[PDB]
């Protein structure tokens, strides 16, 4: 059944089903060659006297090894190469989907867990396909055909003793499991002792100050004594297991080998059959581990595939919405917007607001209310189900979300840089324009080129893999220049105006007030600089609008009664 | 040479020599028995038909096996039991040392590395001693005896073949090493890709703002392409190495046992000898690897051995210093006190100050000032070298430090508590007095019976692993109450007064003041409650005494002014 999802995925990785079959059959004939190997040695033993035909048989055996090696090598290379093509396809599709579609909240599920899933689960799937789909088939064919050749070579003989030996081995194994259990308890208790020590040391200050080194020495002694008793336990078990292991194993080996010798010395027809038997039981034992490993890893592989298809399931979309985009200059309207999170959580309720077009307007929200949610609603990652943010007499959703975000003036103080150089900022500003060679021209025009440390270079200025060797204000003004470059039509502001002085704060304030004056400006912050800057301001509390109007007597009085208490809470 | 420190440490262990000798000789006996084993099988197989007397012979085989197993078991039990005894001795010595002598500075080295040192190095030493000394002697004996009896068995034919086969194995090994290295290069690029994805992920919100989804899709595709490139090389190397490994190993084994069979059909010196040789050959594989293991872990542990003596190296002093402490109510004097963390560092320079008996004391310190080291040397954890700290005309260096230490009391900022219950703190308030059964009544006197009458249980109420069951305020109050009761002479702390408000702050302040109408106090906190409760107010700057005099006028003029007024403005 799970083969259905597994094959669905490998079908999503579409083009190598014939080469894989080639590889599998070549591996099969490889194992058959390995089966052949003993018999030529058997003939060699049969010759036994002269060197000429013995030399010919040596030639044959060397040739057959060489064929086995070459063909097996080709099979393995083909298998792994195809598998790496497969894994390339998997990662390509997965990354494409995972970046393109899934709107913000899904990556809100987790951060490192997703990329971890991708990496490790892809690796497991690939190793599975190539190594284990080889190994299981080759080994099972090997072992069944091998016991068959044993039946042919040996009757109701020294193959029966062989098959009863692992009976005793299975009787053996649980003893090793018990040893493993005691070992587990051992590192468990050692970790306990380590934790006790970790607790004790940092407070050595109070320990000494109390003159209580003696009771602590006693605590250590107790812990050590407990570890000592457990060590004695492990000792007893280890001693009664190990020699028992050696006993049973060596004894069974002696039984097998010496009973074969009993056959050969008796004149039974087993002397080159004996060398065949030893070689060939060797080839028998070699591949059992592969069988067991496949049996184990199948479960994890299938779970991984389930995870993969789960990640592939969900969907999102952006230009698909429409093309009804216009000049995008109209007041933003929130109409009875109640949609928040999952319809059963309901973090929002009927939130309605009117912000005039081309007007600087900020918001104020509580630390733990709905301010961040209203932020993510203005930036419109969430899909309003109950509420409606009115724009353009209801094409607000209808026109391309890509076109709308193409008008967005996104900015935030937290935002570091994408890895690389300064040019990549405007390359991100690319919208099939590339801004030609108006890139540095605009950098100059809007104050950005005046500022990145006298432009050490226009392209070689490496912003950093992470961006450490640059400060916050620098990157924030880089971003504001980027947004001014993109489209200076609709501006949002997280108000990246924090501790960047009174030089850079006013710098970005005039940047938004001059370059972005007539067009729409939206601010979200906590300080009074933004509330006095904005022409209109609204206030949000318990996930509901609780303030409106201009910001002079209105917001002063809004403060005075309750918002002043809120501010005093902030300080 | 290094065996001399090894012997010195295990001599610090002391009682084991004879028992270890017994065990080692027993293991030698066992390995000789193992050598003996297959000769019995050879006698049996050369017996040959006539399973009757074969019964007696195989019974002799069985008894030899049984005595081998039992002797080996006793050997292993003795080895591990003794080794655990040495581990006990080491752990007790390290713990007694570490807790008792090392003054705070040795811990200021750092914390976690020391406990990791302890646990891991003890484990390594145990494993070394017992497993690897036994194994090294066992293996050398086994392999040498094996080669000798193999001489005596087949001479020039079998030994030459056997010796030359590991020659081809050594030919093999470097290719396996190269495969391993390329595999490591493989995980290197996997981690590179992982880090790229990790970096890009919050950059998903950034790019969804920035609309460069195709740009990042491309970035991921180049990353995947690089991984695919490397995978091709990994594939080629794996394909080359694998078949070559199988080739050499299987073909050489063919050579060996087939030459045996060639001889067998040759009617040379054969039959059970083949059966004998086979057993001996396996008698090599179990020992061989152990040699390798011993040849590594030793040096590992020997460094641990060095590490051990290093911790054992440090020495320190206590109550063997002397005894002169009895009223402990004389003014303390700081006379030219000049010693930082190290004489060369000179964090502290000739600081001189006066504190009269019973006077409250408050110390004002900056973040970068030597305020912490000043407090630590008041704790007398920083040994005076040049300067002199003396109350009672320099007995500080004559009487025992711990004596002054019970005569003083301390509580820190965080003020955690010993793992366990209420009994931890109160019983730590014991100095052979045992404080009868008034501990709870005294706690009541010190306003500590609040959480006695909480009473989840008087003694059974347990705080958890660390003590998170309680809160900062209640832990602070219980600890201070108990310790101040325990030590009513000098009184000292860093004022663990916090956001524990006005109820806890005032209550604990008045309680400690009740503890000290006739007792001396000193505080180095960073607020103003203790200073206005203090009659002398002092400041530290650059490891130098400044800002002395009475609180109100003198501090407002100079002490509480200057940088303190500056940071008050910063408040």
């Amino acid at each position: 059944s799970k083969l259905k999802p597994f094959f669905a995925l490998v079908r999503r990785t579409n083009p190598s089903y014939g080469k894989l079959a080639f590889a599998l059959a070549l591996s099969v004939v490889t194992t058959l060659v390995s089966l052949l190997i003993p018999l030529l040695t058997k003939q060699l033993v049969d010759g036994f006297s002269m060197s000429n035909l013995s030399g010919t048989q040596i030639g044959l055996i060397a040739l057959v090894f060489f064929v086995q090696a070459g063909l097996s090598a080709y099979a393995t290379y083909a298998l792994n190469y195809n598998g790496q093509k497969i894994i390339s396809g998997l990662r390509e599709l997965l990354w494409k989907k995972l970046i393109k579609l899934p709107v913000s909240y899904f990556d809100t599920n987790a951060s490192g867990e997703t990329v971890s899933r991708v990496t490790n689960d892809t690796m497991v799937v690939k190793e599975l396909i190539t190594t284990h789909i080889s190994g299981f088939i080759t080994g099972i064919i090997s072992v069944i055909g091998s016991l068959t050749i044993l039946f042919i070579m040996n009757w109701k003989l020294t193959l029966l003793v062989l098959v009863v030996v692992p009976l005793a081995a299975l009787i053996l194994v649980p003893i090793g499991r018990k040893m493993f259990s005691i070992s587990r308890e051992t590192q468990d208790e050692t970790a306990r002792f380590t934790g006790l020590l970790n607790q004790i040391l940092p407070e050595i200050r109070l320990v000494k100050a109390s003159n209580a080194e003696d009771v602590e020495y006693g605590r250590g002694k107790m812990g050590i004594s407990s570890l000592f008793k457990l060590g004695v336990r492990e000792a007893k078990v280890q001693s009664l297991v190990g020699p028992l292991i050696s006993l049973v194993l060596m004894a069974a080996l002696v039984a097998v080998i010496g009973y074969g010798g009993m056959q050969v010395s008796s004149g039974e027809l087993t002397a080159g059959a004996l060398v065949a038997f030893i070689l060939y039981l060797f080839q028998i034992i070699m591949p059992m581990g592969q069988i067991t490993t496949f049996f184990t890893q199948l479960q994890k592989s299938i779970g991984a595939t389930e995870r993969m298809i789960e990640i592939l399931a969900e969907e999102e979309e952006d230009t698909v919405t429409g093309k009804q985009i216009e000049n995008a200059h109209l007041p933003i309207q929130l109409d009875r917007v109640s949609f928040g999170y999952k319809p059963d959580q309901l973090i929002l309720k009927e939130v309605s607001a009117v912000i005039e077009a081309g007007k600087v307007t900020a918001i104020v929200g509580p630390s733990g209310g709905g301010k961040t949610t209203l932020f993510k609603l203005l930036e419109r990652f969430y899909s309003p189900t109950a509420g409606t943010i009115r724009l353009g007499d209801e094409p607000v959703d209808t026109y391309s979300l890509e076109s709308w975000r193409e008008h967005i003036g996104y900015v935030s103080q937290e935002s570091p840089l994408m890895s690389g150089t300064i040019r990549e900022n405007i390359c991100y500003g690319l919208e099939r324009d590339v801004t030609d060679a108006e890139i540095e021209k605009a950098a100059e025009m809007a104050y950005a080129l005046n500022f990145i440390k006298e432009l050490p270079n226009q392209f070689d200025t490496e912003v950093g893999e992470r961006g450490i060797m640059l400060s916050g204000g620098q990157r924030q003004r880089i971003a504001i220049a980027r947004a001014l470059l993109r489209n200076p039509s609709i501006l949002m502001l997280d108000a990246a105006t924090s501790s960047l002085d009174s030089q850079s704060e006013k710098s970005v304030q005039q940047a938004l007030e001059v370059l972005m004056e007539g067009r729409t400006t939206i601010v979200i912050a906590h300080r009074l600089s933004t509330v006095v800057d904005a022409d209109q301001l609204l206030f949000v509390e318990k996930g509901e609008i609780t303030g409106r109007g201009t910001h002079h007597e209105l917001m002063a009085s809004h403060g005075l009664y309750r918002d002043f208490a809120e501010q005093q809470l902030k300080m």
